[PDB]
């Protein structure tokens, strides 16, 4: 019934980003939100050098148009010194430092080298050739905004002005806990109606790759007073809980009541497959997301709902989902109109040299090998029936928490 | 001269996966390969389960062609186990276990209930909606095999089978450093020609963002008795010894000869750009990889050389190097015949939908910009001239190292 879109659209609007802050050094920021502008302490770059390799000279020396004789050279770290004779030029290579009065660097491809001087036959703009003091990076000037994520693109550069360390903003805190007497732990034999708990350990991982605290409380007893137990406590302590199966998404029972009794919670219907049940809303001092059981459609919809949530909560700014591409299928899909169906498929190569992509092969929810034999989702539209090979269609690739 | 496909496979030929294994719980084993088989103790499904929503019956029952009375209900978490009497049926959900002497089960809407019991709408053939025990793994197959790099598409699955931890391979321990008495830390002035260290920072995120244990030596004196201890120390802790800058990578002096002095080491000259030097061999007890100073360079063939060689090293089976495919430019991009070019762009769709790149601007190496702004390699061909816009081109996605 409910659009995805609509529904991430609401969640990120109630949101507010965390402003807490630490300090770390920087080889510890990896992955990290920058919590203050980076400001550039340093020039960079810090004098005036060649852009090429060539010769640097005076426009009055070029005017007067003899060939030039070299009266020296200016290197990598070892700018030329000493006296530079009018009617002569300093040979000069790509970064090393313009010598003192020189106003243009002409590259050696435009002359003539020869026993008695350099002949140089092209214009010479005033200038030219010459990188500027701080051209790249001015002295004052904010290198990085807040909010950026640091990478090994960004790190690097602050390095490099001096910086040792910079402020981020603090870890998104997640707490994590499952509930059902059906839930059973690894070394335990399956009684009756029982089954091995996969969702925690699926967002457990995930939560953990996407930069985040994860405070896992286990498998809750069948229990109204241990099930508000691990709500007041996982609320106390973290910015988001999530139930990665157990508590109700929409069916009344014990569970629904104290998810009514401890915050505002809407239950959603989304217009997805696989998956539809999303419970979200506001506890006293957190957010709350709650999974369906199907494990399919927990990481579905953890992965389409939840990560961009927890990424707007970091502090991050990039503004953005995930990439996607039009491509066209080398396989027959079954689609259902009335759902936005989030098949799993096989992007690669043809022998042309062209993308396409292929169904992993049955897209129930009844097994989870879609996700390892897959690389990307088949985002089919809410509308749209059955594909036939060869028709476009779009690509999520798969981001790292699957490969 | 030397071709980059060329150096990666003699590289890679010499090297020798790691066998050293440890066996930790499934929460622990993100990104870490794979030691031995997961061989499957259960069958899944563990029981002849419904495919659908709907009711377990007999044939014998359904050949009486009367309207048959619900004697009971199986849920997923409860399995039915009550009396099941001769013209009866069983309301059944899915993906709950079939009742003893079942044989069939039909779903709802080829259903309609009457007052004295369930009709039957349509016909019903021997083993229809039944899922069976194993159909999906069976016990003592092999789920993963040794090798595979663990990840949320695999992890979960595990645990589904009921183990609690698997035996992966050791991490690979990496020693790094870097020398020169122009490096500087942090804190300190530039004294003459002097500068920050920045690629010992790049290459520690990276390794660490590739999973191996980082042993930072930090900026060896210059001195060749400081740079011998830490190579004797280096080789002697790790399976990979790098130098990010400083180490000799063709030129002769003091570095070199304590490299020559203390293993095997080949001193390279690739075709690619930009870079081009890059030292490899054998030490003691370790592999040596050294790399050119210049920033951009000593990243390029970190990420395009040790890159592949720690995957292979790492046990990892998955043969290939990061995908790649081809796109138009809508950027002119200036290209010499002679080096395998990897320009960075930014590649992004266009109001077609279609995929392109541009260039981020300045491809020199004196800037490192071009990682940040960009998401891409442009991967020109080692012939190939200047690029005009439009024209067909190999594109090389970033990987998570740079965002």
């Amino acid at each position: 019934l409910m659009s995805l879109d609509t529904a991430l659209n609401e969640m990120l609007s109630r949101v507010t980003p965390l402003t807490a802050q630490e300090t770390l050094p920087l080889v510890q920021c990896f992955g990290r939100i920058l919590a203050s502008d980076v400001v550039s302490p340093l020039d960079v770059p810090g004098f005036d050098n060649s852009a090429m390799n060539g010769y640097a000279v005076r426009l009055a020396d070029i005017a007067s148009g003899q060939p030039l004789p070299v009266a020296g050279k200016s290197f990598a770290g070892q700018p030329y010194h000493g006296e530079w004779p009018a009617g002569t030029c300093i040979r000069i290579m790509t970064g090393a430092p313009v010598p003192e009065g020189c106003e243009a660097v002409v590259m050696q491809e435009q002359t003539e080298q020869m026993d008695n001087g350099v002949r140089f036959t092209a214009e010479v703009r005033s200038g030219q050739n010459i990188r500027r003091r701080g051209e790249d990076i001015s002295a004052g000037a904010v290198v990085f905004p807040a909010g950026t994520r640091l990478t090994t693109a960004e790190l690097p550069v602050i390095a490099s002005l001096g910086i040792a360390e910079v402020p981020v903003i603090r870890k998104v805190r997640v707490a994590l806990f499952s509930t059902g007497d059906e839930l059973q732990l690894p070394g335990q034999p399956l009684g009756d109606g029982q089954i091995y708990d996969t969702n925690r350990l699926a967002v457990h991982l995930m939560l953990e790759q996407l930069g985040c605290e994860v405070i896992n409380l286990g498998i809750i007893r069948d229990d109204p007073h241990a099930l508000r137990a691990a709500f007041i406590e996982a609320d106390s302590q973290a910015d988001v809980v999530i139930s990665s199966g157990g508590v109700s998404v929409g069916e009344a029972d014990y569970t629904k009541t104290i998810l009514e009794e401890l915050g505002e919670i809407a239950f959603w219907k989304l217009a997805i497959k696989p998956g539809k049940p999303f419970a979200f809303g506001k506890l006293s001092n957190s957010w709350f997301c709650g999974l369906p059981g199907n494990p399919v459609s927990a990481t579905l919809t953890f992965y389409q709902l939840v990560q961009p949530l927890l990424a707007k909560l970091s502090g991050n700014t990039a503004s953005g989902l995930p990439a996607r591409q039009r491509v066209r299928t080398a396989s027959r899909l079954k689609k259902t109109p009335g759902r936005l169906d989030f098949q799993r498929g096989v992007l690669q190569r043809n022998a042309d040299g062209e993308l396409e992509v292929t169904t992993t092969g049955h897209q129930g929810s009844h097994i989870f090998s879609s996700f390892s034999l897959g690389n990307c989702f088949i985002v089919l539209e809410r509308d749209r029936g059955n594909v036939e090979v060869g028709e476009w269609v779009e690509v999520e690739p798969f981001n790292a928490l699957f490969g």
